[PDB]
């Protein structure tokens, strides 16, 4: 029961500040643009020990699946290859990815209604609020 309450359908439905984390992360002119655009529905749900997050739009589709403390391989949405660490904090997801000797983190935490997904690059911060579809 321990991701009970981020199972689900989720939807896209504001963002903020996310074409400057792309920015910070290295994402060109015209992934940033078509990107931005897209408002993904996300798929999470868990079987066992193993979660998986699938996401759908318009512009990408992407599909995790992982158990808590156990790095993979990730492609992401902009088509990075990152090897990612997912744990929870204190009922936060909390999801490393490394590539090409960076780093980002992107936590997801359920908030009321809502499931907050907060991405951070250095200094940058963007807010992605998903509710459910
Ligand atoms: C750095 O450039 C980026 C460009 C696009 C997305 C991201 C990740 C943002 C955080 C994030 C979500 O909102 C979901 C869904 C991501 C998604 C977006 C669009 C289409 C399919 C899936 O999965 C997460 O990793 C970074």
């Amino acid at each position: 029961h321990m991701c009970d309450a981020f199972v689900g359908t989720w939807k896209l439905v504001s963002s903020e500040n996310f074409d400057d984390y792309m920015k910070e992360v290295g994402v060109g002119f015209a992934t940033r643009k078509v990107a931005g655009m897209a408002k993904p529905n996300m798929i999470i749900s868990v079987n066992g020990d193993v979660i998986t997050i699938k996401s759908e739009s318009t512009f990408k589709n992407t599909e995790i699946s992982f158990i808590l403390g156990q790095e993979f391989d990730e492609v992401t949405a902009d088509d990075r290859k990152v090897k990612s660490t997912i744990t929870l904090d204190g009922g936060v997801l909390v999801h490393v990815q490394k590539w090409d000797g960076k780093s980002t983190t992107i936590k997801r935490k359920r908030e009321d209604d809502k499931l907050v997904v907060e991405c951070v690059m250095k200094g940058v911060t963007s807010t992605r609020v998903y509710e459910r579809a």
